């Protein structure tokens, strides 16, 4: 069965429009707002992409989501 992805799914999934396996500032500026209904702010956000990426090219990779909330 599932072992865990199931989460990490529906969030790469989520803010993907494209389920192409790329989340880039992009979709995560077009995902993040509907959190909150408004767009917490522009540098929250690259800030918290550059923290978001493990090789600092800017946008999320399964791979690179996964590490990450993997274990947060
Ligand atoms: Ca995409
Ligand atoms: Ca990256």
């Amino acid at each position: 069965h599932m072992l865990g992805v199931r989460e990490l799914r529906i969030a790469f999934r989520e803010f993907d429009k494209d389920r192409d396996g790329r989340i880039t500032v992009a979709e995560l500026r077009q995902a993040a707002p509907a959190l909150l209904g408004e767009p917490l702010e522009g540098t929250e956000l690259d800030e918290m992409l550059r923290e978001m990426d493990l090789n600092g090219d800017g946008t999320i990779d399964f791979d690179e989501f996964v590490m990450m909330l993997s274990t947060g």
